[PDB]
């Protein structure tokens, strides 16, 4: 019997209790600070939510703090909810969360570190006038929240928005400011959508063209675009555009307004939610935190003690193309690497299952790449309007096509009684065009009952006529990353197979279509867990 099998090795998260949505992370005096909604009295969400607290040089390894932000005012008298952190010139970071007052209104609070000789920030002081934001004419109480990080126009003055909806439809609430303390909403929001339901933790950000790196978010210019991101409907969706600090105006690129269909972008197809992203002037990146809710019960939660993760933290930039974004696990995610297990050139005939042998299958970095033969073999299906999703559920790793499903089986028992598999597929409307659908089926991660094990599948926008079909997989026990082509689409999964109680997980390659694929490459790493040291009360 193994013990909180379920555990992760190198993903964040409390020694226990409920955790979600990220909250004001960012990069000061040489130290990464990582927030989040906590319930210190239960594995479960409660009446009485904290910021948590860590800190860390690199990312991977941590230091658990006591909560830096928790009710000592009428402002946030009931909660202290979601929030962004924003360095301030004169080097002061200020954080504006969103407060659940005496009223029980969400109300935006601003709190700053008491004592910035403290490398760890651990005491934290409120603004005397909290709140300093309420909820604007026309909008209910308790659908007014979560600021984003601000940002300084070449006039001086602050922008932050807020979530939230007018008649249910989604807004991104503008405010402005000179002196981060005295803020006036801007007459027009600065993005909004139709029967959305209320904006959670909206990001607004600029990416640089043509290029890999991160951008501080007051950066503007003809080389830059910028990311309006919001959650809604159950999801993080995020849209690209042009930004006119003088109107305060946001162009999205393809003309949309959000609607939360297959005609939006995500971050993640899988869960990831609230995604909060931060600067990080040190590597020049921008990176990318979402809380990975549980998908077991609550009796589960309260049972092992523990519940929600964070993603690994990824870098994020624009693709060449400059249609979407894409994400990557932080380099020092590599340093976690022990031994290596690679292959090279091997053929996978129809309906084949491959293992990997001498890696620690429930704590792996994994990467493949398929060359594929016979394209014009690829099922005739035209997927303008396919769900993807609906799509992966309807057909998994059993349902055998020509081109697919092929892929990797994680997180599997020996027999391969349960297994989740991470595959692709490729199809061809009736003028010839390929598409490639990549999958996370989670249909049979599991024999448990009460398990959400709904899959999750995406297109992928690459051409299989000119480029291989890569996939690297983050196995860290209840969760798996999924990154296709380079980060282009990513599907983060969570798993709760009952035989990790007794015996170890297995890693195999698999190939379930009719036609031949080859693996020209594959590169697998066990990973060392990543060190967690508390330094609390
Ligand atoms: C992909 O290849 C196979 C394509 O179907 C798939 O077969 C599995 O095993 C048999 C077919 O050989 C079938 O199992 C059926 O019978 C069992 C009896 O216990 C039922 O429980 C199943 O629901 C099903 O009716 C299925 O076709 C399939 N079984 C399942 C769903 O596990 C392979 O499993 C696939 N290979 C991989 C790596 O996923
Ligand atoms: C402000 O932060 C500094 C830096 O952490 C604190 O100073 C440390 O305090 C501990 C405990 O008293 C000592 O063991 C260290 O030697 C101190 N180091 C430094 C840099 O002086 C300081 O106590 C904090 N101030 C308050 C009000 O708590």
């Amino acid at each position: 019997q193994i013990e909180q099998p379920y555990r992760t090795g190198y993903h964040f998260q409390p020694p226990s209790n409920w955790m979600n949505d990220p909250n004001g992370p960012m990069l000061y005096q040489g130290v990464y600070h990582f927030f989040y909604q906590y319930n210190p009295y239960a594995a479960t969400f409660g009446d009485v939510i904290i910021w948590g607290h860590a800190v860390s040089y690199d990312l991977v390894n941590w230091i658990h703090l006591d909560p830096a932000i928790y009710p000592t005012q009428e402002a946030d008298s009931k909660s202290c909810w979601s929030g962004s952190a924003t360095i301030l010139p004169g080097n002061i970071p200020a954080m504006l969360y969103t407060g659940s007052d005496s009223k029980s209104r969400q109300v935006q609070d601003l709190a700053w570190p008491k004592n910035l000789s403290d490398p760890f920030l651990r005491e934290w002081v409120k603004h005397p006038k909290n709140p300093l934001i309420t909820p604007p004419e026309g909008v209910k109480d308790d659908c007014f929240r979560d600021p984003s990080t601000a940002w300084l126009g070449p006039d001086g003055v602050w922008r932050i928005v807020v979530g939230g909806d007018r008649d249910n439809n989604g807004m991104a609430f503008l405010y402005q400011s000179t002196d981060f303390v005295n803020w006036k909403r801007y007459d027009q929001p600065l993005s909004s959508a139709d029967a959305t339901g209320t904006w959670e933790c909206p990001d607004f950000y600029p990416v640089p063209l043509n290029s890999t790196n991160g951008l501080d978010t007051s950066v503007y210019g003809g080389s830059v675009r910028h990311v309006m991101k919001a959650g809604f409907e159950g999801h993080d969706w995020y849209t690209i555009g042009t930004y006119s600090p003088d109107r305060e105006n946001f162009l999205p690129q393809n003309g949309l307004s959000l609607t939360g269909s297959t005609l939006d972008l995500r971050y993640d197809y899988g869960q990831f939610y609230a995604s909060k992203s931060f600067f990080d002037d040190a590597k020049n990146r921008r990176v990318l935190w979402a809380w990975v809710p549980e998908t077991d019960s609550q009796a589960d939660d309260i049972e092992k003690g523990w519940a929600g993760l964070q993603s690994f933290p990824r870098a994020l930039w624009i693709d060449r193309n400059g249609k979407q974004l894409i994400q990557w696990p932080v380099e020092e995610i590599e340093e976690l690497r022990q031994n290596q297990v690679n292959l090279q050139n091997k053929n996978l005939k129809p309906g084949s299952v491959l293992e990997i042998h001498g890696i620690a299958a429930s704590q792996a970095d994994v990467t493949i790449s398929f060359k594929l033969e016979g394209l014009k073999e690829a099922e005739v299906l035209d997927t303008t309007l396919v769900d993807p999703q609906a799509l992966c559920n309807e057909r998994g790793a059993s349902s055998r096509g020509a081109l697919g499903p092929f892929g990797l089986l994680a997180m599997a028992s020996k027999d391969l009684k349960e297994q989740s598999a991470i595959f692709f597929r490729v199809f061809q409307n009736q003028l010839g065009r390929y598409s490639v659908l990549m999958c996370s089926d989670l249909s049979r991660s599991t024999v448990r009952s009460n398990i959400d094990t709904t899959s999750y599948g995406a297109f992928v926008d690459i051409d299989p006529r000119s480029e291989e079909i890569s996939l690297r997989n983050l196995i860290d026990h209840s969760i798996i990353e999924s990154f296709g082509a380079g980060g282009k689409t990513c599907i983060t999964s969570r798993i709760y197979p009952k035989f990790v109680n007794n015996e170890e997980a297995h890693l195999f390659v698999f190939n379930n279509g009719t036609q031949n694929v080859k693996i020209s490459e594959m590169s697998a790493w066990s990973m060392k867990n990543a060190k967690f040291v508390v330094d609390q009360s």
